[PDB]
């Protein structure tokens, strides 16, 4: 084949720097990018109305936590609405995030759509006019983006079509982000749903990630300028066999070593409906696994950083400080777990043990 | 692999019937789907303002031509704006088209976008919310759609990435149309630009169409419910060697026999900046080619049906009838040429001999 | 992409002529290419020793049948040993075949080998030094070759790997034959084993043949110079639902129209353990199917032309003429069935109704 | 997709152990596997007859060098003939190699063959009966194998077909080795021929290696049980621009980080017609490159370990010891260079500075 270089040297240097800053040692990502429909369900649980103001106040509570959180969070993923909101003190949230050391990110996909002729498999849409939105977001403060693809384990799933198509669409979104100075987080999520055992999840994760990195190569994507956000390798939600944290860790780190090139700057796990603590305990075993792990291995957590906070908050403005503390507890814990220095040992208040699992068809 | 049938038997029967009606013997397609920006250039040429009303009047002039045109046109491709306009007598254009025997079609792509890391190659966008637009259009009278992909011949073009990506995106659009009862016209256009000879165009067309039909198979597309709209195989615009019409015909029909399955219902050529007459003369040689041609071989022409009409019209309302006649001449001629019964022999007024070639980068 | 033409015009003309002569109207193929190990089992059934001489005598009995067979057989596929044997009158068998109007063919594969990490799937070997063997065989009288690949229908079979790998290896063998003036018969056999219904066989056949024709395109194979030898689409051996001959015919011809380009010169079905008569009755329905069938649709039968002959022969030299008649009956019948002119109506002696099914693992 | 595990746990453990032992720190590979035709040219250069005995004596001179070589050589690749020869003291060479700490390897490919319809591109043959040869070789003392594929940089080379086909055939050979307890060395050589600059070699190497690791994944190959033998990234032989050793090192290590998973056990470079010293100097810069190199980075050298030895030997039995010393010099140097501890600084006798470049068409 033949080169017509996608990016210049300076564009490459800019992408590699943003990627590296996000997952610097001790740091992970807050995923705060729930659309209106999905944050509505979380506000319902605490009997709070889904208005714009409550969404603004709840995001302000996460983003203005005290400075124990600054070395813990390298990046915060926002939903379009929040990127344009302001804290009570007048500053725009992107400014709030950057003044505490963080990089601002934006969810740019437009959700999943059905693949015809499949057993309920999806691809994800959002490419239309993506270039133009990325250039606006970059001007508005965001340096990284996020696009989620969803695969399912089943008797005949994932299919070759679902794998191919989802890999190809992640590569297209990645190319378009890099052109506009934004680091793409590639997220090929394999759902936990079903009763498969640890080893089926591990084999399917290996096959999906191999298709992903071939697609990214075919689309000329600069890997040092990307991050990956995969599922850990766990057994299925309904699996009756029990696996230990070190088995989850070994499986995960062995699946990643077989597929992800050492040039990828880091890997930022999703939590997948693991509880707050379980999600920290698995991250910490992953980072204690004796194999050579040539990339950062950190967190990009949504529900596993927010659950105790949401429940402490309760929609009451006077619980603000109790709610922030509960998030700061979890941020400290995952900042230790991504270094393999997390000590479960009671400690802290000790964030939720309640599962955050929701089942991911229509739901 | 394993079946979860994309379509039911009745959905299949509906798709095959619409496809077959469009390209019934003697019939072809009027492409009248120029967006606002592209019809502006044609109205400029005749010193006429690009307002909505002039666009409405000019489309009315094509769509209400007398009944010599009824057996000639099986289908008319419209731009979104026109699908909602009305003739002077109060009827909506879809109604005008159907009362004269025609099937209404709608352009649903949103144009081409650059592929990074390539020598100026494009893919085409428009998938976002395509399902929802197709279901509305189907309710509003359209039964078929059109989506154009553009490839270029050059020293290192088309690339494997451009071929793969364009094939995959045509397959996605096709799947989504079939789900909503619309027959997709798949259009993998290979531009005429450049100085390549007939045999390079033929080899590139064979390679592109093979990738297209594999992609459509991987996406489970029902082929009897589709039409193809390819370029004829011609030498490049700047090629100095001269080829005859029978060489153009043989090359074209030999490239199609090697790639397009007999299940495809028909093939509706684009004109590509050939003049009105040349476009008719090539169609008629294609349909006189002695090889076995197991699909309809007809026209889906934009500029090659409209040029003499536009020039006769001149933006003057009193030339209406002179302008219609000029379109009806061309419609009769292509209705004969798709049967291999067209007699060039002076005849008619004899539509333009002027090339309609425009060069297809920014332009 | 870019051309460095695999073949010259004269090489192409030679290949297309041999292909067309083999499947001229009324003609089919005798597959007489059982290796030593497989003809041993057939000679055991008639209590006859598997010596070289009995193998020679039995092949002589097929190849010197009287001239009712001349217009019926366009081609005869031999095993390497037989290509070098002589009839009792001194002539080499290739000479015997050619003097009766036939084209000589040679089996050049070296059997199937296991694909690791699969549920018992195979690929087929034989490429090593294939070029050199083809050039010798061409000098020794053969003009076409045969290479068999085997796929299986099961819960997770065929796999994507089995499909891909078998398609790729057929394309390699085809390229190498064409370079040496030999027409390759491409044989992607999907076994009848298992209890799947007609529609699973049809879907799997469509997916396999699409991968095959894409592979042949990627390897630059001249399609007019090839023949295909696929399975008809039938339900599985152990399927309890019953399908009629016209359902078998429709399924088959609908699967072929969706995948096989009109340039392929012909399609020469295998029998697959159908009895002599059933194999003739299905061929004749296939050729009565009302759809447009743009290629020859004929037979390349092994067991379905030989069973009554073998049993009449019995290893006794005095039954020679009774055995030949029994083969000539079957040759006449398939020559009518490939024209859709076969009349079952008792008639003839009426060749075996006994199934020729053997189950195709180790066996 | 779905698992039917290619290998058991114990087979995996055996493969990973052999792979790891070969490229233990300080160790590299002697490639002594020149076929008869290729060692003939090297014996001609020193006016020595190409008999079996001289081939035996010359291999004995390499394999019985004194024990300074034991910690330097983890593995020795032999040609089939040599695997069955004996040293003068009666021991079989495999025994000689193992008693000095080494692992015995065997070349199992059967050379390259032309790909039709390409600009002189090749694939490589040798799969036929590979399973059976691997099981014999394993019994005869070999634990690893070697199979070389050759790609060329040119105006339209490598083509997509050449890349695909060569990747697929390396994956097939690898699968078959692993089944028989042999560690496959995968060697996708990109020739140095031509006038391309460093950056074209680097881009082509990235594209080839991405296709290779996808193919190995599709064929279920256990990566911990493999080694890679690629070209370093250098400019072309006829390139007029000059590049430094650190540019060669950076390019090489940046191309490998982008494509080769961390599970691959090691990477054993070929020399490619670099002189003895240049080949050591590049290995040592590669291993001083500041980036994270998660696999061993060592040598699998043929001509770059033998040139001064061959020339000192001269076919004279009395120069034996002078010839061995000359090989031991080079072995020490590459054992230091694979640790990034090699000091060019005059030193030693100082092995050839003469280029070992031969041009690799017919030649």
């Amino acid at each position: 084949p033949y080169q017509y270089p996608a990016l210049t040297p300076e564009q490459k240097k800019e992408l590699s720097d943003i990627a590296h800053r996000i997952v610097a040692p001790g740091k992970g990502i807050l995923a705060a990018d729930e659309s209106t429909g999905s944050i509505a369900k979380r506000l319902q649980s605490i009997g709070t109305e889904n208005t714009e103001e409550n969404r603004r106040f709840y995001r302000q509570l996460l983003l203005t936590a005290d400075d124990r959180v600054n070395p813990c969070i390298g990046g915060v993923i926002l939903f379009h609405e929040t990127l344009y909101q302001k804290a009570d003190d007048g500053r725009p949230f992107p400014q709030v995030i950057k003044s505490k050391g963080g990089v601002v990110g934006i969810k740019v996909d437009k959700g999943v759509v059905p693949l015809a002729g499949t057993n309920g498999e999806t691809t994800t849409q959002g490419l239309d006019g993506l270039s133009e939105r990325c250039a606006q977001y970059k001007k508005d403060g965001a340096d990284f983006a996020k696009w989620r693809c969803v695969l399912k384990i089943g008797e005949h799933t994932p299919s070759a079509l679902a794998i191919m198509e989802n890999a190809n669409v992640l590569a297209r979104y990645a190319s378009i982000c890099q052109q506009n100075g934004i680091v793409p987080i590639v997220e090929p999520e394999i759902l936990p749903d079903g009763d498969h055992d640890l080893k089926r999840c591990q084999y399917v994760t290996e096959k999906v990630l191999a298709a992903v990195y071939k697609a990214l190569s075919d689309h000329h994507i600069y890997l040092e300028g990307t991050l990956l956000k995969p599922n850990m390798v766990t057994p299925g939600h309904a699996c009756t066999q029990k696996f230990s944290h070190e088995e989850i860790a070994m499986a995960t780190v062995t699946a990643l070593r077989r597929t992800v090139p050492p040039a990828v700057t880091g890997i930022t796990f999703l939590s997948g409906g693991q509880s707050e603590e379980e999600a920290s305990i698995n991250l910490n075993a992953i980072n204690k696994c004796p194999l050579l792990k040539p990339w950062a291995l950190t967190f990009s957590y949504g529900r596993a950083l927010q659950a105790s906070a949401l429940k402490a908050w309760g929609g009451k403005k006077e619980n603000l400080k109790a709610a922030q503390e509960e998030y700061v507890k979890r941020a400290l814990a995952n900042s230790l777990a991504c270094q393999g220095k997390y000590t479960p040992s009671g400690q802290a208040g000790a964030a939720a043990s309640e599962s955050l699992f929701v089942s991911n068809h229509a739901y």
